């Protein structure tokens, strides 16, 4: 039954990195509403600092199964493995930006 739960393992991964980037999305508008609450912001992106932690968690479990356990079964989570991970540093990658250089930034082309 080691396949069967990899499924169930990847697929919650999965719906925390969109909770996480379902989050980026609130702390883009409620940040931006800011500059023109205070605790609405800090506590979405505590949450976007964490529930990524478990997520790049969850990820070394798998990251280090795999490695391990180095098929056919193997070559789709080894692929899944990539999927689940990149969707993570595109999420990442885009809250990264929202924060540091402000929303909205009028700086030349």
């Amino acid at each position: 039954g080691f396949m069967e739960e990899f499924f169930e393992q990847v697929e919650e991964i999965r719906a925390m990195i969109d909770k996480i980037s379902d989050n980026v999305d609130a702390v883009k508008k409620k940040h931006s509403d800011i500059l023109s609450m205070k605790e609405e912001l800090e506590e979405l992106m505590t949450d976007i600092k964490r529930t990524a932690n478990k997520v790049r968690g969850k990820l070394k479990t798998i990251e280090l199964n795999i490695e391990q356990e180095e098929s056919a079964d193997l070559r789709i989570r080894k692929t899944q493995y990539s999927t689940i991970s990149r969707k993570f540093v595109e999420v990442m990658s885009d809250y990264n930006t929202t924060q540091i250089d402000y929303r909205d930034r009028c700086k030349a082309r």
